[PDB]
DNA sequence: CCGACGTCGCATCAGC
DNA sequence: GCTGATGCGA
DNA sequence: GTCGG
């Protein structure tokens, strides 16, 4: 639809959602509000009453009550108050720093640290991830135009193949779904000599190289299968320098790679459909495998998969191309 | 009335 | 020292 | 906060 149909309402519900997660630490109230925000967002009519909204799945009595107050007064008293509150609105803000969750934000504000200025005055009190997230607070909230994504994919695939030509690397996320912009780069890595029944340097070796050509600039976390870090394109000539970008790289066993590809390609909305269409025909899908339920509910063994399509040939669905996968 | 409501890899904490 | 729990992000 | 066993 259009936001301006029920935008004020969905904004309200999203704002309320963030305070539940970050300040109240009620994650199920956080999800409740987003679920409601979602079903209202795709609701193709202007909501004239709370009761009308209550008809939608995910909207119950309390939110209906809230919509009436917003409709009648243009605002929500509880929201206005908590927005004005110095403790709560500070805690909520600090969580925008990657590495700082609801718990870390709490401790910081408890002992006086409320702002980015405060965080900078207190580097010693931050862990490694949190300094990077701080250092790139601005950049991390910027989005990535597809042109830069392609430029990034260019570098990644080139270096990956350069280290070992038998690597297979796929950029997933919304990029693979042909999206016009992207929040980050999510790379999926595999190699013939890494299977479910299977070197720890397979992941390491790729990271090392991307560092050697100065693509990767910082490391948030790094293990034997999951890398999370920061990358940056080279600056062209005179022109200003690019924003630092978030990039993940995951190593997956060759046989689990396509359940991996599908799952991390998204979308969320779609992945639940494909999850829950699938249940119908007696199959469950994780990020690793597809399991056949099962005379019980007993997931039996996972069934072999060496293509994305192979999967659609276990639950009898029409292979869907990546750009028609937002539902 | 009251429990379910996402899962998993890594960094760091709590505790022995 | 190590194991297990908790915080965090995606 | 919402939904349902
Ligand atoms: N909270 C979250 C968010 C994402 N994910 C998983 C499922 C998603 O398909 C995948 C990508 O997450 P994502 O980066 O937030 N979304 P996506 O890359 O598709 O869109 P943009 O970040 O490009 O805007 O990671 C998750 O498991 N838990
Ligand atoms: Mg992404
Ligand atoms: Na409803
Ligand atoms: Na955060």
């Amino acid at each position: 639809p259009q936001e301006t149909l029920n935008g004020g309402i969905t904004d309200m519900l999203t704002e309320l959602a963030n305070f539940e997660k970050n300040v109240s630490q009620a994650i199920h109230k956080y999800n409740a509000y987003r679920k409601a925000a979602s079903v209202i967002a795709k609701y193709p009519h202007k909501i004239k009453s709370g009761a009308e909204a209550k008809k939608l799945p995910g909207v119950g009595t309390k939110i209906a009550e809230k919509i009436d107050e917003f409709l009648a007064t243009g605002k929500l008293r509880k929201l206005e108050k908590i927005r004005q509150d110095d403790t709560s609105s500070s805690i909520n803000f600090l969580t925008r720093v990657s590495g700082i969750g609801p718990s870390a934000a709490r401790k910081f504000v408890d002992e006086g640290i409320k702002t980015l200025e405060d965080l900078r005055k207190n580097e010693d009190k931050l862990n490694h991830h949190q300094r990077i997230g701080l250092k790139y607070f601005g950049d991390f909230e910027k989005r990535i135009p597809r042109e830069e994504m392609l430029q990034m994919q260019d570098i990644v695939l080139n270096e990956v193949k350069k280290v070992d030509s038998e690597y297979i690397a796929t950029v997933c996320g919304s990029f693979r779904r042909g999206a016009e912009s992207s929040g980050d780069m999510d790379v999926l890595l595999t190699h013939p000599s890494f299977t479910s029944e299977s070197q720890p340097k397979l992941l390491h070796q790729v990271v090392e190289q991307l560092q050697k050509v100065h693509f990767i600039t910082d490391t948030l976390s790094k293990g034997e299968t999951k890398f999370m870090g920061v990358c940056q394109l080279p600056s062209k000539n005179d022109e200003k320098e690019y924003p630092h970008r978030r990039i993940d790289i995951r190593l997956i066993p060759k046989d689990q790679y396509y359940c991996g590809v599908l799952y991390f390609t998204g979308s969320d909305i779609f992945n639940k459909n494909m999850r829950a269409h699938a249940l119908e025909k007696g199959f469950t899908i994780n990020e690793y495998t597809i399991r056949p339920l099962g005379v019980t509910g007993v997931a039996g063994e996972p069934l072999p998969v060496d293509s994305e399509k192979d999967i659609f040939d276990y639950i009898q669905w029409k292979y869907r191309e990546p750009k028609d996968r937002s539902e």
